[PDB]
């Protein structure tokens, strides 16, 4: 029995593409984030992440669905909520219900075009007294440190791109000597190369070759801690959780911790007809965040430069050498700008049944959370870095609010062969969230708890908005079996919110779905090896409002100016009057913001979906086969005002259609051996297809959602990017006139292919070259039992995958980012040589001289791979010594997660989920235990 | 059985003054706040309100203790606060036990010098499954309206005035028109008087007869609800309440309103040797809180000026009356100043029992609040009154944390004829308060939700600061019966905080008590209509921590300059050399705030006490009577430094006594009589006598705390005023020779009495004239039960008090204010006159001419009354009507509150409890039921 929206059916009366999620593995992936902790388990729903301590999710259920903000909806215990769940005690979890499909997430609002995830906490069982208590500590450990070139590298690039130029290389800006000469072969030949003692003439700095991975990277420990205790009667039941989980990053000064509490319970008075219920839950969590562009940091600065001066002060680019931040600096800065974050929950549910199987309802939701911050700045000196003596301390302030209300009505009954459930009930809703802050300058001493705003002497600052929503809606619902064999539920939802325009405030969304099973049926009694077959379709029609929520106000704002704008611009309202050229009494008006149309309406989408079940061999090798056409239809674009309609001319319209069909299969094989084993095999493969439509006027020729500038998207994907073929290297001479025309043509400088054959090395040869909807997705878990011992894996991966690789440009091309004198990484010290024709890496110049920056074929890799997640190794202690001591279960577990990773030849990196310059992935290796009484 | 800090015992086992209340009439009395809803019940506590909407309490345990900050210390399940109970949910309380001693108290703290409040909540009981739901719907009504005078009144005082100085009254300021002459008999009379028709030469403002007291005031309604479940099992509990409580004060758009909510449950697990629990709370208060003399300036403000202009604005003194704001328009503009209050509590106990009679407990508090306030300000227009065309908005936020931790460990042995219980653990604690702020100026549209600080344009601010705390001890308690007749029990808490000097951290306080009953010696077994009696003696040491955080710290402060200093002060730190005289680019420095001592000290008493119980008449005429005597010894009192330290010579020094005695005497007589009747009469007696034994140095000289800056407090008491002493008016015309050498001397104008007799009008002729502490304090509690009914009726009362009015200041003398032609009180319309020479009031003079607004025996009342709190008539409906509806009990009941007052002969007002200007006492109405299932 599962819950989907406000009712509960039987498991095996499901008609939607309802996936229900085994939660007996949530507690062993060993995770924060519950979401996270899924990463492959149901098919359709790409999640992606990084190593961050807070461990926060990019969730998309049936691939991509909308141009703008398509995140799900999470449903945790009826009270609806958009954003969190990294947050939230991911350990008092009943069961996890993911309503990917349209027809049977249709009941649950017009906000459901994304899918909804229906979340159920735990409850007392009846007439136990039971009480666990987990444990973990664990240790984090990094795999995947891209290679940088040191200092001997460095000058070796050094020397041989100015010896491609042919420029003398001993006269360059940095402090470097070069002993060379030329070989007999006309070939340039490094005899000796010597560095300085100092940086600079003034003997500030000292050389070093520090290794900046190695320098921002620290080990860190993981714990956790969790004790639960239930209970339970004829009467009543009751469940008390808590929690604690520190994490501290694989980066330097980052953190995480959360604390939590839950409270649930229930109380059936008069022979079950009065029912009082409630559920509670209350968090902190204190994050510490990393800074933007902390991995790109340690790649670009040199590794000349050391952590520290002649002085305790840190060290710097003091000259010639490019502005780049001391990374360790800007670690030791961000170390105090710690957020605080309370957030509570609420229910109160009241039960009522008048005569006999005819229920009624009236819950109350509540969503509170703040979230106190304090960021400071600091001055510094490196060199020429610095921030010009300034202090300042920002106290930030948000706050959010939801309430909801609603009052269901089912009904009950049971005649003949025919059972029916029909239900009626209206909502409500209501958002208040808010911010303010404050700001202060100047400050005297440098401490994060002196830097408070009142001991401050400069000029200051305050901000501050506040923003609202609501709705009001009715639905409805029918069930339907006959025989109990032909299945059959209608529902349908009216629903009206506060975002939609004047001209129609309520929209109205039907559902259609059918089923019917097949060994039911007479006919098919001879085929006695199977046991269940089930067909099942279904055609519903959803969508969401995730608009911004002044799409139809005409905007009108003061702007008087004292906001900065650089260039001059300024669009003010001030025009000093009767020429007074001083005082600050001005006279102040109003510009216009944006324009709002009336018409404006939600991104209805129209799914269809058909599926099949089955179950062979005495109940075993269970799964599903399912194949779906989704067709979103009005997508929101803001367009800009032509022309003569001047300033404030952005006009919110929905035109835009995508389309979205792919399969998914599932399939699980339980058996005992006759070994004295017992495995469990589950896995799934899905596959994905997208296509955008149409798209409306010229923001499809810009390429905001598409190709770069040059091509339309429709017709292609969503995201593809449009670019040239690059194919090898001008390896011989002739390759000048075996071309055709190229503008920059050397003995290095990729050659690029003639689509015309007309000599174009033009614009008009670029075509489509890379396409993120990859097929073949799939995972697999595998359990293992023996006697007194269990083991679990995983495994996940996807195949044919391409990505854009910005580590490559970075690490084989010694000028293709805008500063020079860069570090890069230790790829191109094997590049094309006269001696060496041997590689692929293109020649080391010291100028762009042919424009190698362009998007090409050379920055498309193969991201294909297959990782084990985690696997674990558990040992379960036998029956009477754990009963001597009056307890239950003991364990005693060991397990570690992202241990290996297997890829193609066709990638050079190190990481085949994130190419680029996120936060990278840790190896956890954890020893656990679980005391159950 | 009671709870006396971390343990239970039984109920006749007391050795302290622990005062158990019954906590049956707090749901009676009908009331926010529960300690506002004591007012009287027990004996040696004074309580005083206002009519407040949020119903806060300003409570003195044992009369006055200590001279800076002695608010008590409540206890809420296990976890203390000093602040609050107007917010919490007062119906969820299950005992309130009080512990006014110090030898009962000194378990619990060093911060128990002023008494602690030990507040329990509810629980399960076994094998119930009760629920209850309460309501009222009320009616607050005025009763305490001031007399003033209209217009017509207004000009006959003004032309006494002006005919008692001799000026024609015609050539006044204001547009009054009189018509008089002089009778035969010398006395001139006034014939006619005439008003104008507009209140200025332009005609903008009409002359009308406004009465404030009836504009800014309305009747309010107050609403409330309720719910509550329970459970309850041999190896479980829990409890769920909820909660509602709206208030609309008498005077014009001010509020309360207050939500709820509460969770309690606690498991025991393996034969009780595991047992957690939690207890948790949820608020949220908004409250819109009155301007700052408002009642004052309904006073102050004439008659004749209209509540609105010509037009819809609002009207003013345009000229000649004098500058007071219109205060409709305080009101309507003071109407979104809105605040929002959240607020969490948190406990849970884990307790544990190795073998028998020896538990274990580890409890952990939480309690967090933040508040959340947006303070807006208009521009205002009303004649001369005007705030300059001045937009702004304030957007504070403040934030509270605290957290505990302890762990008892007790023993319980019974052996022979002997009992004992030991117990010893330690203790934790830490406070981090926060607060900031924000402003901005100069806004364009004037609502409260476009005065967002983004929308603004003017100058903007920003404030801050923050906090602390810590503490840790270590405690102990033993007891002993040896024959269930002599009792005894010792405690000792060692204990040191994070405010005390650097010289001492730790500090100790011993207690010892003891006591032995009556009736259980052979002895006394011939006298056997008495049933019990009980001697008890004890004798204690107990000292708080309320000061400063920073008494021994030696600040340090920047003090750029930025804030405003008027008269050019400004102990700035800016000084700009190079002579530029220009550019905000100046140096800065530290100038010093205050010097502290590193031997600062806990204000510590000793308090002894001596009771006596008595039971008669087969349990009847139960009552105490208890004596006491305490005396604290280091009161704190900042002293200014002398001379050549120059600034910042503020050092906190500990020196100062007081002591304090007095009687208790409470009784109870419950007896059922032969007429079909039960009656319940309790009721209290104290008495209160206060001294200040020695204040240090000139602080007792110049009348920070008593007598005003002539005479010495020390022998006397705290807050005794000394002043002169006025006896009669100079009726005869002989009185101007009759009297000795007084300055001012006319036909009106009060004599002052000689006391050196030498023609004294000197300031040594003043002596002490008021002690506000008074005698013979009490109260009355009686209850009845006829057949299907029950009547509650209340008493309370205090005979012999001194109170300073200065409401007679405002209605008996023409001119005392600063300011002239105000409106008064119409009390000296009835003045002495040549035509009338009976009356006290003195003559109408234009001046003060005498000195008449000295402090003098003139301003002192009687303030003794007795007043009826509250009397409450219910009904319940009988046993089978109830029962037919399947549920408990019914009751439709009706009260009200405030209904009457008598009062002395002495006194010419119109409330005995607050003459000043506070907030009135309304009357409440109350028409509620009580569904109990």
């Amino acid at each position: 029995v599962v819950v989907t929206g406000y009712t509960t059916q039987r498991k095996a009366d499901l008609t939607g593409a309802v996936s229900v999620v085994k939660v007996d593995e949530i507690q062993k992936q060993g995770e924060n984030n519950p979401v996270k902790a899924l990463q492959g388990r149901v098919p359709g729903m790409n999640i992606t992440a990084d190593g961050n301590p807070s461990g926060s999710a990019t969730v998309r259920i049936r691939g991509i669905g909308t141009l703008n903000n398509n995140d799900p909806l999470y449903i945790i215990d009826g009270v609806p909520t958009k954003a969190g769940m990294h947050e939230l005690n991911g350990n008092d979890i009943e069961s996890i219900q993911v309503l990917k499909d349209a027809a049977s997430a249709s009941i649950y609002g017009s906000r459901a075009a994304n899918g909804v995830i229906i979340i159920t906490t735990k409850q007392g069982k009846k007439g136990q007294i039971k009480i666990n208590f987990d444990a973990s500590v664990s240790a984090s450990m990094y795999q995947s440190k891209m290679n940088v070139l040191n200092t001997e590298q460095y000058g070796r690039a050094m020397w041989q791109a100015y010896v491609n130029d042919g420029e003398n290389p001993n006269g360059n800006a940095l402090g470097y000597a070069y002993n060379w000469g030329y070989n007999a072969d006309g070939n340039p030949v490094l005899y000796g190369m010597t560095l300085s003692k100092y940086l600079d003439s003034k003997n500030t700095m000292p050389v070093a070759d520090t290794d900046w991975f190695d320098e921002i990277t620290r080990t860190g420990v993981i714990q956790q801690y969790n004790l639960s205790v239930s209970n339970g009667s004829e009467k009543g039941s009751s469940f008390f959780s808590l929690g604690y989980y520190k994490n501290l990053g694989v980066i330097k000064d980052t953190d995480f911790d959360r604390f939590s509490a839950r409270m649930n319970s229930d109380y059936k008075l008069i022979d079950d007809i009065l029912t009082i219920g409630q559920h509670f839950t209350l968090n902190r969590t204190s994050e510490v965040q990393a800074p933007g562009g902390i991995i790109e940091t340690a790649l670009d600065i040199p590794s000349a430069i050391p952590v520290y001066a002649s002085d305790g002060s840190w060290g710097g680019p003091v000259g010639g050498w490019p502005d780049r931040r001391n990374p360790r600096a800007v670690l030791e800065y961000n170390k105090d700008n710690r957020y605080t974050y309370w957030r509570m929950f609420g229910d109160a549910y009241v039960n009522l049944t008048p005569f006999k199987g005819f229920n009624l309802r009236s819950t109350f939701g509540l969503d509170y959370a703040n979230k106190q911050a304090r960021y400071f700045t600091y001055p510094y000196q490196e060199g020429t870095q610095t921030n010009n003596g300034k202090s300042a301390v920002e106290a930030k302030q948000e706050h959010w609010t939801k309430w909801m209300w609603n009052a269901i009505a089912t009904y009950q009954l049971e005649v003949g062969k025919h059972r029916g459930d029909v239900m009626i009930g209206m909502e409500l809703n209501r958002e208040d969230d808010s911010h303010f802050s404050g700001y202060k300058e100047d400050f005297s001493i440098l401490t994060p708890d002196y830097m408070w705003p009142d001991a401050g002497s400069g000029t200051a600052q305050a901000y501050g908005a506040g923003e609202g929503y609501s709705l009001v809606s009715f639905f409805g619902k029918m069930n339907y079996s006959y025989a109990d064999r032909y299945l059959l539920s209608l529902t349908l939802r009216r629903d009206g919110s506060s975002r939609f325009g004047k001209n129609h405030r309520y929209a109205t969304f039907p559902s259609v779905s059918l089923g019917w099973r097949i060994t039911q049926e007479n006919f098919m009694k001879e085929l006695t090896w199977l046991d269940d077959l089930k067909l099942r379709a279904s055609w519903g029609q959803t969508g969401n409002q995730e608009i911004s929520n002044l799409a139809r106000y005409t905007i009108y704002a003061p702007n008087y100016g004292t906001t900065d704008s650089f260039g001059g611009q300024s669009y003010g309202t001030a025009y000093d009057i009767t020429g007074s050229n001083g005082g600050g009494v001005l006279p102040s008006g109003f510009k216009r913001n944006q324009i709002g149309n009336d018409n404006i309406k939600w991104e209805t989408t129209t799914q269809t979906n058909v599926g099949i079940d089955f179950s062979l061999f005495k109940q075993s090798l269970y799964g599903s086969l399912e194949y779906y056409y989704k067709k979103a239809t009005d997508i929101l674009t803001e367009m800009a005002g032509v022309g003569v309609l001047g300033e404030g001319g952005s006009r919110w319209i929905n035109s835009g259609a995508m389309k979205n069909q792919g399969f998914e299969f599932n399939l699980g094989y339980r058996n005992k051996t006759a070994f004295g084993l017992t495995y469990d095999l589950n896995g799934n493969i899905s596959t994905y297809r997208n296509e955008i439509l149409e798209l409306p006027e010229t923001v499809a020729a810009n390429g905001k959602f598409g190709g770069n500038g040059v091509k339309s998207v429709v017709g292609h994907t969503y995201g593809a990017q449009v670019g040239y073929i690059a194919d090898g290297i001008f390896k011989s001479q002739d390759e000048v006139d075996n071309h055709a025309t190229q503008e920059g043509a050397a003995v290095g400088r990729i050659r690029y292919r003639d689509i015309d054959h007309n000599g174009v090395i033009d614009e008009r040869d670029q075509n489509w070259i890379y396409d993120p909807t990859p097929s073949f997705s799939y995972g697999l878990n595998i359990y293992l039992e023996y006697k007194n011992f269990d083991l679990t894996m995983f495994w996940q991966g996807v195949q044919g995958v391409d990505i854009i690789s910005d580590v490559k440009k970075k690490s084989d091309f010694w000028s293709a980012s805008n500063v020079g004198f860069l570090n890069k990484g230790t790829r191109l010290l094997n590049a094309w040589s006269p001696t060496n024709p041997n590689s692929d890496i293109p020649a080391l110049t010291r100028s762009d001289t042919n424009n190698e920056q362009r998007v090409s074929t050379y920055f498309v890799e193969n991201g294909s791979f297959l990782k084990l997640r985690n696997i674990q190794l558990g040992y379960t202690v036998p029956a009477v010594i754990s009963k001597k001591m009056r307890m239950d279960r003991l364990r005693f577990y060991c397990s570690a997660q992202n241990l290996l990773t297997i890829k193609s030849k066709n990638f050079t990196g190190e990481d085949p989920e994130n190419p680029n310059f996120s936060y990278p992935i840790p190896v956890n290796i954890t020893f656990g235990l679980n005391i159950g009484f």
